[PDB]
């Protein structure tokens, strides 16, 4: 029992985390086989940031003007190119640490775990969710970028996102690794609409599921509902709309908890009408939405 | 920006894993140079737990019995010996991926990370702190016996924790790396009580601190308060008593944000008194204690 926000274990990518140095500016890079995946405004000075013209910035510079450092090792670089906003570079040397990996493009409202990063370092991991806006509401300070973040399935890693940017709200934005941009964001120092966000509604579904699990049930009722009556509910509330795909996948959560998708819906209602009135659910004030419905089974159930 | 319940990397950690089985009992053993640290209830089927005598358990116990599994290898066991409630077995082999590590006893009100595994394998790993009452509000299933609870400064592993017991109560609890518990716990399946727990005084605060750093500042007021008041509203709230270590180790974070010790008290003395209103500081809807003060100086500074 315990309900935990967990991260998965990050040893298959410390061991992939290299520096990126480019003139002035060092930021991470992602040694997978023979190739460093990082942003490609490690060619930029905080000038070029303003509004910068990257193919331009990237004819001035060669394969030996891009230091890479794993540990304490130098790798020698023998082909560059940009690929969207990341650089990829060729080195002579494949990664022995290299695990099972992907390359993923994750849907808003799933979650992953990001290996916070400084100067080809890792310095912690948290679990975190990329928001319906295509933010995620991380931990990064000036060096952070290049930091990656994935998932695992047993020994096979699936790379999903690399940070790239702040925004001057402190939401950060990133790319998938072939370097595409989650949401509307370009890599420039300039204002940028992060855009509405929601509260992902299965996942605090499926929170509610492990709340049940692990034993708060003070918020069930002797209510039920309909997707519609629901999602009218979830609209003033500015929760994302229950589809029938998100109660299919609250399958397996309700079968083991016995209590129907719609009438835990009308739980999550009461709560989103009446508030906690003081009272907490797994340890919190608020209505958790980092939980997917696969993070809920995968907890409860061991995987590993 | 933006601030995180951060767990340490990892990988140091995976890399001495291993899978430790005697008899029908599965659970996770600590591989560092060629010792083995496991629960010694590893010994015990469900029967024994009720009431075990672990010397005469154990003298029932030779070598062979001991199975000791890192990854797909099987480790030959030469030695093994009863300390406190921790089992050391003595394999012929030291540890490849050993790292530099302390076995350290942690303070009640201190943070750590846990690795979560089952089988040997590592399924997730999450930032939690030893509460003032001796337990730890983990997430652990059957088979977690054995996960371990560290630090790291730098390259050095701290390791303080292992866990041996889930009580009736859903809370967890188990014992340095020489076998000592913390707290009064046993290893029997036995009714425990865990003990009257406290809010992390002065964890909350430096959580206060890293909420201005980040830009939640709403909580912010005109007033100032004295040691003395301030303790009396902690004991109205069943906080800890905050003394002149913690406004010394809290030091630092208030030269950084230019806010006296007493004045951010005075906060947190109306926050205690009136509640949130609704509102959230980082994210949550109640204060958090699970932050130290070197954690919050650690994750704003980016310490790798
Ligand atoms: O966002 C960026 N820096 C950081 C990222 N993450 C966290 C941080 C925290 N604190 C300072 C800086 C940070 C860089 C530099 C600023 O101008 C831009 C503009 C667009 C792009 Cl794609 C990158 C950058
Ligand atoms: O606590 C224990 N099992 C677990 C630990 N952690 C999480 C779990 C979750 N779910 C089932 C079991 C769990 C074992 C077995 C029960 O009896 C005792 C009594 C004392 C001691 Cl020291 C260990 C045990």
């Amino acid at each position: 029992s315990g309900f935990r926000k967990m991260a998965f274990p990050s040893g298959k990518v410390e061991g992939c985390m290299v520096q990126v140095t480019c003139g002035t500016t060092t930021l991470n890079g992602l040694w997978l086989d023979d190739v460093v995946y990082c942003p490609r405004h490690v060619i930029c000075t905080s000038e070029d940031m303003l509004n910068p013209n990257y193919e331009d910035l990237l004819i001035r510079k060669s394969n030996h003007n891009f230091l890479v450092q794993a540990g304490n090792v130098q790798l020698r670089v023998i082909g560059h190119s940009m690929q969207n906003c990341v650089l990829k570079l060729k080195v002579d040397t494949a990664n022995p640490k290299t695990p099972k990996y992907k390359f993923v493009r994750i849907q808003p409202g799933q979650t992953f775990s990001v290996l916070a990063c400084y100067n080809g370092s890792p310095s912690g991991v948290y679990q975190c969710a990329m928001r319906p806006n295509f933010t995620i509401k991380g931990s990064f300070l000036n060096g952070s970028c290049g930091s990656v973040g994935f998932n695992i399935d047993y020994d096979c890693v699936s790379f999903c996102y690399m940070h790239h940017m702040e925004l001057p709200t402190g939401v950060h934005a990133g790319t998938d690794l072939e370097g595409n941009f989650y949401g509307p964001f370009v890599d420039r120092q300039t204002a940028q609409a992060a855009g509405t966000d929601t509260t992902i509604t299965v996942n605090v579904l499926a929170w509610l599921y492990a709340a049940v699990i692990n034993g708060d049930r003070w918020f069930l009722n002797r209510f039920t509902t309909t997707l519609n009556d629901f999602n009218l509910v979830a609209m003033k509330y500015n929760y994302e709309p229950l589809t029938q795909d998100h109660v299919d996948i609250l399958g397996p959560l309700s079968a083991q908890t016995g209590i129907a998708v719609l009438d835990m819906c009308a739980s999550l209602k009461e709560l989103l009408q009446n508030g906690m009135n003081g009272r907490t659910i797994l340890g919190s004030a608020l209505l958790e939405d980092e939980f997917t419905p696969f993070d809920v089974v995968r907890q409860c159930s061991g995987v590993t």
